């Protein structure tokens, strides 16, 4: 055999395990590990990172939907059905006698065209529109499936990313947390100007709120420090049963009066605290918890402005943290700290609310990929019709472009423009409607005066115009997909040789 024949099957397989979960409706899939533990989600990248690979050339597929995560986010499953038809086509017309190179230079050059030709497609918007954002994040989260309370959930989000906006376009990701517990219905999520902080208390004798506070880090333990050089210990008394466990008390009641006397108030200890050294802290009434993530430790001081110190001893003035109102309350569950930072505010927090912790999973990774569909636009300024709309045009205006070239290259072509046409059948598979009849049907409304922006409806289930429906999407997602397909089958066509050549390093 050719070998690369095989090559190309190992790419379809791939592609119709992650086909029927596109558009809002969609049955998703369910995955299981010889551990036992079983997890559920309709996103894309999440289910394609946990597949067992065994081919080399099918590691080349999932490379570019993960490349596409760390960029926007949502649409990385169409990104995957679009580039599966192009292997599909391929072999037809490979079959008929037709060298794999001149096909590579068909999609190259039809790539290149449709790139130009999309950017006209578009339209400007506002950079700052408190409307039109939120029409962007309705077509984001129902993609992922969640008809239950998303009216609401899609104010919250852009009135957050909207304080992430700098004074120049960028948009950054990092000042946005995310925060999962248990509650009683999705409507209780809420956007916070602060920190949260899931931990419980040490000492409930202290103080329950405190005005004008201090931030105070310590990433390291907090007891007796040993010295550094090469030295031993100072101790010779009788009783030395006792003075070891004094000793813990003072470095914990003791530091402590120089640690406040720099303006400090509450601390942020690691890892725990000595037994008997919680007894003096809960009179003092000094704000402390123990054992905490070391993730947490950075967030706070990147979004604060305070050092990471780990020497007890060394706790100058300048290496605390200002403050304005701190607070550890409690509602629906255990309580948590709020550490809201009004001083030097830049990063924010939402806190999930769900009946279940298998259900608020779900939305959690809506919500994710929502800041970088809305954050893009932002920067850019420019979106699209959604739908199927954007893509239907195409493969009728490709057709002109093929009548010009000339030779076995304007086969390849035409086949691009109807591999192209594969989101709006897809789209209606999975909901109920037909696969056939109706795309005669869109195809006539938008023929050449039609609106660019008709495409179809899978919950009213009729042609109309899309775009008063309000399903829009930036055109961020849908210029880097393609650009990515085009450039991805290269890598598949153009090899052949496989040479079994061990210590490759």
């Amino acid at each position: 055999r050719d070998a690369q024949r095989m090559n190309i099957l190992a790419g379809r397989i791939i592609a119709e395990t992650v086909r029927s979960t596109l558009g809002p409706k969609g049955m998703d899939k369910m995955l299981v590990d010889d551990l036992g533990d079983v997890v559920v989600t309709n996103d894309g990248v999440t289910i394609l990172r946990e597949m067992s690979v065994e081919h080399p050339a099918a590691k080349m597929l999932i490379e570019v939907a993960k490349t596409q995560e760390k960029e926007v986010g949502d649409g990385t499953t169409t990104a995957v059905v679009v580039a599966g038809e192009l292997l599909r086509k391929a072999e037809e017309l490979l079959d008929q006698n037709v060298h794999p190179t001149i096909v590579v230079k068909g999609y190259q050059a039809a790539a290149q065209k449709a790139q130009e030709l999309l950017k006209t497609i578009a339209c400007e918007v506002g950079a700052q529109d408190k409307e039109i954002l939120t029409k962007i994040a309705m077509t984001s989260i129902t993609g992922k499936g969640a008809e239950k309370a998303k009216e609401k959930l899609a104010e919250i989000i852009v009135e957050a990313v909207s304080a992430v906006v700098d004074d120049e376009g960028k948009v950054d990701k990092d000042l946005i947390k995310i925060e999962k517990k248990s509650g009683a219905s999705i409507d209780d999520t809420e956007l916070i100007k602060g920190v949260l902080v899931d931990k419980e208390r040490v000492s409930a004798q202290m103080p329950k709120k405190v005005t004008d506070a201090k931030i105070a880090l310590l990433n390291c333990a907090i007891e007796i420090k040993e010295t550094e050089t090469d030295a031993e210990i100072r101790i010779t008394d009788p009783a030395k049963l006792m003075e070891f466990i004094e000793q813990e008390e003072k470095m914990l009641k003791d530091m402590v009066a120089e640690i406040k006397a720099s303006g400090a108030n509450v601390l942020f200890c690691q890892k725990g605290i000595d037994d008997l050294a919680q007894h003096y802290l809960a009179k003092e009434g000094i704000v402390a918890a123990r054992r905490v993530k070391k993730s947490d430790m950075e967030k706070l001081a990147k979004a604060t402005g305070a050092n990471v110190i780990t020497n007890i001893k060394d706790l100058s003035a300048q290496d605390l943290g200002d403050a304005g109102l701190v607070e550890e309350r409690k509602i629906s569950g255990d309580s948590m700290i709020f550490v809201e930072e009004c001083k030097h505010p830049k990063a924010v927090t939402m806190l999930i609310r769900g009946t279940t912790e298998h259900v608020i999973e779900e939305v959690a990774r809506a919500v994710d990929d929502a800041v970088g569909v809305v954050g893009c636009t932002i920067e850019d300024g420019r979106i699209v019709s959604g739908g199927g709309s954007t893509e239907v045009e195409l493969s009728m205006k490709l057709r002109e472009y093929a009548e010009g070239i000339s030779g076995r290259e304007q086969l390849a072509v035409r086949a691009f423009a109807d591999a192209l046409e594969v989101i709006p059948r897809t789209l209606a598979e999975n909901a109920g409607l037909d696969a056939i009849e109706i795309l005669v049907k869109v195809r006539a409304a938008h023929a050449s005066n039609g609106n660019k922006c008709a495409g179809l409806n899978v919950f009213t289930g009729a042609v109309e115009d899309m775009c008063e429906n309000g399903v829009v999407e930036p055109l961020r997602v849908k210029t880097q997909a393609i650009q990515s397909a085009a450039e991805s089958t290269e890598m598949l066509l153009r090899i052949d040789d496989v040479i079994a050549a061990e210590k490759l390093r």
